[PDB]
């Protein structure tokens, strides 16, 4: 009941970290630009995690028996909260490009409401994705439980050349591949923009100072990105030696575990990164927390 009592850990810190941070931002206006309503809906799938993720992933681990909609649903929801963040991480990611490459259009084409739209797409298309074996692709019944249940487990319910084709290559590393192009075109125009700067008859600290602050919160955004990478590719990379290489040994349960509480720690460690990176969101909880 270790793994369990883990697990439950986390969910209580992905709950309470992201719902502080949607509070914060619903209480202090000068949170509530248009860059962080992408975070919200960072945080809304992180909490769910902790909600409804987590609670299925100790189920399924020890396995049971449902219909096939019933059981897919279960183990495919996860993928719904992990293909919404990589567009809201993208979408970051284009936004603070979007800044620092033309301030000036900035206002004109990242508006509130556009915000709002984009997200509810991302959405959409998340549970396209992300529940696309409950449109057939699906291995339920493929050479106990009776007639109409079927055992739920993970490997034996989902095909692997989904979540290796479709899911991983395409829905995980294409995005991730242009979201890392992204940052590379964002800092090095950024220092481009210091170098003219650099070479200017005036002062104009007010322009320094900014950019330097869009900078701050490109670099911050940036490493929000690196973190959901690096505790979801040790997960891929296993499924990526099981299904290319059948001979290579398949990974172990105790290894497996261990990869799958990686892909949950990554709702955690948002709500604390904001508190360092950005001075304002922990001048924000401090207050919530005191009163
Ligand atoms: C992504 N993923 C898996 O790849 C997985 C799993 N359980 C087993 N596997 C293989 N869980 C719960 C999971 O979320």
């Amino acid at each position: 009941s270790v793994y369990i009592t883990v697990e439950l850990a986390i969910a209580v810190l992905a709950i309470l970290g992201n719902v502080l941070v949607c509070w914060a931002v619903w209480l202090n206006s000068n949170l509530q630009n248009v860059t962080n309503y992408f975070v919200v809906s960072l945080a809304a799938a992180d909490i769910l995690v902790g909600v409804l993720a987590i609670p299925f992933a100790i189920t399924i681990s020890t396995g049971f028996c449902a219909a096939c909609h019933g059981c897919l649903f279960i183990a495919c929801f996860v993928l719904v909260l992990a293909q919404s963040s990589i567009f809201s991480l993208l979408a970051i990611a284009i936004d603070r490009y979007i800044a620092i490459a033309i301030p000036l259009r900035y206002n004109g084409l990242v508006t509130g409401t556009r915000a709002a739209g984009i997200i509810a797409i991302c959405w959409v298309l998340s549970f396209a994705i992300g529940l696309t074996p409950m449109l057939g692709w699906n291995n339920c019944g493929q050479p106990g439980c009776g007639e109409g249940q079927v055992a739920c487990l993970f490997e034996d319910v989902v095909p692997m050349n989904y979540m290796v084709y479709f899911n991983f290559f395409a829905c995980v590393l294409v995005p991730l591949l242009l979201m890392l192009g992204v940052y590379l075109r964002i800092f090095a125009a950024a220092r481009r923009q210091l170098k003219q700067m650099e070479s200017q008859p005036l002062p104009g600290e007010r322009a320094r100072s900014t950019l330097q602050k869009e900078v701050h919160a490109a670099k911050s955004a940036a490493i929000i990105a690196g973190l959901f990478a690096l505790c979801w590719l040790p997960l891929h990379i296993i499924n990526c030696f099981t299904f290319f290489c059948p001979d290579c040994s398949h990974a172990p349960l105790w290894l497996m575990y261990l990869a799958i509480v990686l892909a949950h720690t990554n709702s955690v460690v948002n709500p604390f990164i904001y508190a360092y990176r950005i001075r304002e969101f922990r001048q924000t909880f401090r207050k919530i927390i005191r009163s």
